[PDB]
């Protein structure tokens, strides 16, 4: 049961800009995804202060970075709050619309693509390095879903039947052929140290077998 949805025009336009503009500082994508994971961990942590049963789906709050040369993927996993089906279909796009317009309005005013996270739409920087992004997510009181898009103006949502996650989000970046440097341990360590050194949750960089 795979449902296909159209992005709103403004988000499709942003995704095309990210894919089409010449911009060499592509490494910013990782800081943006780690920042989103940190925000999601903050949210479940806060909610658990008034309802401790929200951690029944997992007490550990952490971020894992997992490279796979065999699959040509870099995966960012967190045990944060996760996303509901309504988030995937509607709420993400609703929240992003204003920031996308504002980001587009900073760019021609002279701003740089690296400021994308200040407009709340840093996730889409994943398309600087990925030809396709698959997102597996599980929110308390909702099912585990898989969202996917190769930026054709459309994305898909389906119920996920893979390894149950407990709670959180996995962003799976299917890297472009010429962006495999982001599978290298030395490269990922360099990027995390430079842009993500003061995140308040443990970040584990897995090593490839
Ligand atoms: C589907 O993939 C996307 C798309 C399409 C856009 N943005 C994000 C970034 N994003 C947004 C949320 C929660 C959120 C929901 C609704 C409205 C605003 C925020 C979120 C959480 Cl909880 N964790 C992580 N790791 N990333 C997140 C993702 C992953």
């Amino acid at each position: 049961e795979v449902e296909t949805f159209a992005f709103q025009a403004e988000i499709a336009q942003l995704m095309s800009l990210i894919i089409n503009t010449f911009y060499s500082n592509k490494e910013i994508f990782l800081r943006e995804l780690i920042s989103n994971s940190s925000d999601a961990l903050d949210k479940i942590r806060y909610e658990s202060l008034t309802d401790p049963s929200k951690l029944d789906s997992g007490k550990e709050l952490h971020i894992n970075l997992i490279p796979s040369k065999q699959d040509r993927t870099l995966t960012i996993v967190d045990t944060g709050i996760g996303m509901t089906k309504a988030d995937l279909i509607n709420n993400l796009g609703t929240i992003a619309k204003s920031g996308t317009k504002a980001f587009m309005e900073a760019l021609q005013a002279g701003a740089d693509i690296s400021m994308i996270g200040q407009f709340g739409v840093g996730f889409y920087s994943a398309y600087l390095v990925a030809e396709k992004v698959t997102v597996i997510t599980k929110h308390n009181d909702d099912e585990q879903y898989a969202w996917e898009s190769s930026a054709g103006g459309s994305f898909t949502v389906r119920t996920d039947t893979g390894e149950p996650m407990g709670r959180g989000t996995k962003v799976i970046l299917h890297l472009k052929e010429d962006q495999t440097e982001y599978l290298e341990e030395r490269r990922i360590k360099e990027i995390v140290k430079k842009h993500s050194q003061f995140i308040g949750y443990p970040i584990t960089l897995f090593v490839e077998k």
